[PDB]
DNA sequence: TAAAAATACTCCATAGGTATTTTAT
DNA sequence: ATAAAATACCTATGGAGTATTTTTA
């Protein structure tokens, strides 16, 4: 797990289409497709809804995603927060 | 950046050693150190100061220190979590 | 000075790309 | 029929290794 199969995780579920996600992302729509698959094999859990177009999430797939975003959120202000100490010597 | 940045140097921290973390994560020092650095090269922050035996944090590593343990933490929580829900237990 | 961290490469595992097929409209 | 996702294969960036040179206690 890293913070790359969140992002990209949170990329799908937001846009609802690994086509438009690896858009947004500037990577290709089978890079992306796998890095998902990894994501899931590694958790044992299937996040997506597989078998439909719009691209919609599975209860637990609603409940990571919840989690993804508020933690990704925290990664950038600990980053920004951060900086600003960064500037007291 | 990635969760690898923060276990390694929440790892080099704990340890006040990049050797005694290296082993400590399976890996090798020298990569180590270049985490380390792409680190704070990225962020262009110092997080660790730039000579000790003792290995230790400037403050802005203290800070993140702390608050990356708190997400490591989190990553942990959201995974027990939605195993929990997946295994069927609620 | 003798430990521990930093270079200077080498190697390879794997994220990312290309071509094609399969599925769901 | 036809677009998007899945599958297979290939490429290449960068993560990891070995040998070696700085460091600072």
């Amino acid at each position: 797990m890293e913070l790359r199969h969140l992002r990209y995780f949170v990329a799908v579920v937001e846009e609802q289409s690994f086509t438009k996600a690896a858009d947004k992302l500037c990577i290709a729509q089978p890079p992306l497709s796998r890095q998902i698959q990894n994501l899931e094999e590694e958790l044992g859990i299937q996040l997506l809804e597989r078998g439909s177009r719009p691209v919609k999430t599975t209860p637990e797939g609603h409940f990571f995603y919840q989690y993804a975003i508020k933690l990704l959120s925290n990664v950038d202000q600990m980053v920004s927060m951060t900086k600003r100490i960064a500037s007291g010597h």
